[PDB]
């Protein structure tokens, strides 16, 4: 193509070109206000369909990387506002780029996004482009590594919730839980594409082609070998380009790749004639977020090939990224009631007896007992999860979250308390989803979303490292991570936090506050009581936060809050360290 840029906006339409150049500028400038935004979108749209009428003008042959760096290059009070991209701006592509990507927020700590009905439905009416506009900015730059496709999907949704509920009776309780539905789907979809970026970031590219085969061919059980590395390829590019900021040829790239799937849906799976007779924006998504196929009648022994021949270690030799990705291939798509590192941690072990019996004298008799050797890999989870559902069923969210808490506060007692904090309660969520679907989904579903909580904790730990077993456990095998974390220990040397008594204080301030960040409070609280007593038990723990919650009920409760408070409060921060040595 003579102009990439014009061939983008000639493919994507104007509107969805729009749209992902306003993500993509939010996620690389995350501070700066929607107008600075609006305009950069503006005037690089204006530029494209001036190419798109005559691809031969000046500057329209320039690459993608070019003409949006020099854009960003160009905001004003850049110097002050980003000085590490600055720094970026006095270079040439395509190093100007990588330097953008190595500086990219993932916790910018920008104020929580609340729905105000009656203020958000006037400015829908009056301005739906600006309203819908305000919408993808806000996302973007709370989410840097959000995929564009995705929000602008997403962002059809918050439009549809507006539509219908603004011109109804009452207002918010039509959209208010709408919005919250909403904001769970942000949540998990921005986790999820955020562990495809860290894979790309710390792994690299054969593990992120690895974790596609094994969850793509549970999906489409159905589909043959050829077809699922032909998906995983595609899908891979797509996935490396929106890491990248690369957002129009991500997008362009995604919607091929959804009409080769739904040209040839008979022969990949039957789940998806829901998804192929929609439009495109809807079809992608669909195909990404389908539910798993039945499974073939006609899938074949795995004994024979991979456990039986007599020539696999000469078939390891000659072809061996085929041979493997074969047999992950082959495992997983009869393996929908096994987690995608699990797969990941199984086929690892495959390849390690392959090469251990292979070296040895006599070979098909040490690989025959191959497949025995993952029992204790399945069992292993299954356990972990069927005892965190027993204690959720038993305890309930809340307390279920402190006892994660607990535990991954005595294995990183280093980690900041908001942070172990966020972690447990996430974990704890785990519960609320997983533990209530069908006893075959719960493994797949703990492991997996204890998979995207576990890289949220990494991304943090990238940016303040304070724990070198959490730095091995985050940088050393993407499929060994979970099992890192849970094997991870109090450290026997670790060092006891200071006991500062304003820490364990409350006061009237947490009365007002919505339940969920009275929770927050008491479980700060939490968190340092077992960072100033880590060897605590848990039971003393629960035991000593009740009378605390306790507390902070009575006081709440009280004619005189301030004066329980400064009164009951203090003797209590004094015994509770008493009930926990
Ligand atoms: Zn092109
Ligand atoms: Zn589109
Ligand atoms: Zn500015
Ligand atoms: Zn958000
Ligand atoms: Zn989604
Ligand atoms: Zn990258
Ligand atoms: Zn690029
Ligand atoms: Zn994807
Ligand atoms: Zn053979
Ligand atoms: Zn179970
Ligand atoms: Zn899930
Ligand atoms: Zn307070
Ligand atoms: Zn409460």
């Amino acid at each position: 193509h003579k102009s990439e840029i014009a061939h983008r906006f000639n493919d994507l339409g104007e509107k969805h070109f729009k749209g992902l150049v306003l993500v993509a500028f939010s996620q690389y400038l995350q501070q700066c206000p929607f107008e600075d935004h609006v305009k950069l979108v503006n005037e690089v749209t204006e530029f494209a369909k001036k190419c798109a009428a005559d691809e031969s003008a000046e500057n329209c042959d320039k690459s993608l990387h070019t003409l949006f760096g020099d854009k960003l290059c160009t905001v004003a009070t850049l110097r002050a506002t980003y000085g590490e991209l600055a720094d970026c701006c006095e270079k040439q592509e395509p190093e100007r780029n990588e330097c953008f990507l190595t500086h990219k927020d993932d916790h910018p700590n920008l104020p929580k996004l609340k729905p105000e009905p009656d203020a958000q439905c006037a400015a829908f009416q009056e301005d739906p482009d600006k309203f819908l506009g305000k919408y993808l900015y806000e996302v973007a730059r709370r989410h840097p590594y959000f995929y564009g496709p995705e929000l602008l999907f997403h962002a059809e949704e918050y439009k549809a919730d507006f539509t219908e509920c603004c011109p109804a009776d009452d207002k918010l309780a039509c959209l208010i839980p709408k919005l919250d539905a909403l904001k769970e789907r942000i949540l998990l979809s921005s986790a999820k594409e955020r562990l495809k970026c860290s894979s790309f970031q710390n792994f690299g590219e054969r593990a992120v082609k690895a974790w596609s085969v094994a969850r793509l061919s549970q999906k489409f059980p159905k589909a043959d070998f050829a077809e699922v590395s032909k998906i995983v390829t595609d899908l891979t590019k797509v996935h490396k380009e929106c890491c990248h900021g690369d957002l129009l040829e991500c997008a362009d790239d995604r919607a091929d790749l959804a009409k080769y799937i739904c040209e040839h849906q008979d022969s990949i799976s039957g789940k998806l004639k829901a998804c192929c007779d929609k439009p495109l924006l809807q079809k992608s998504h669909c195909i990404a977020e389908v539910k798993e196929d039945d499974l073939p009648s006609d899938l074949p022994a795995l004994a024979a090939d991979f456990a039986e021949d007599k020539e696999i270690c000469k078939h390891y030799k000659d072809a061996k990224d085929v041979f493997l990705g074969t047999f992950l291939y082959e495992y997983s798509r009869r393996h929908p009631d096994y987690s995608v590192s699990l797969l990941l941690r199984i086929a690892k072990t495959y390849e390690a007896t392959l090469e251990k019996c292979c070296a040895e004298a006599d070979p098909p008799a040490c690989y025959r007992t191959v497949f025995d050797q993952f029992t204790p890999l399945v069992e292993e989870p299954k356990s972990l999860v069927k005892k965190n559902c027993d204690l959720f069923e038993e305890v309930g969210e809340y307390d279920f979250q402190n006892a994660l808490i607990v535990r991954y506060t005595k294995k990183a007692p280093q980690v900041s308390t908001p942070t172990l904090v966020e972690i447990g309660r996430t974990l704890g969520k785990v519960g609320s989803r997983c533990c209530k679907l069908p006893e075959s989904e719960r493994l797949p579903c703990s492991e997996n979303h204890l998979a995207l909580a576990l890289n949220r904790l990494c991304v943090l730990h990238e940016k303040t490292p304070v724990s070198e077993k959490i730095t091995k456990c985050c940088t050393d095998s993407l499929a060994e991570r979970r099992p890192c974390f849970s094997a991870l220990e109090l450290d026997e040397g670790y060092v006891p936090k200071e006991f500062k008594a304003e820490t364990f204080t409350f006061h009237a301030d947490i009365c007002t506050l919505p339940e969920d960040e009275k929770q927050i409070k008491k479980q700060s609280a939490l968190a340092e009581l077992v960072k100033h007593k880590p060897k605590a038990t848990k039971e003393q723990l629960k035991t000593v936060l009740g009378n605390f919650s306790a507390f902070v009920a009575k006081c709440c409760g009280a004619e005189d809050k301030e004066a329980c408070f400064a009164e009951e409060g203090p003797k209590l921060v004094a015994s509770s360290q008493l009930a926990l040595a």
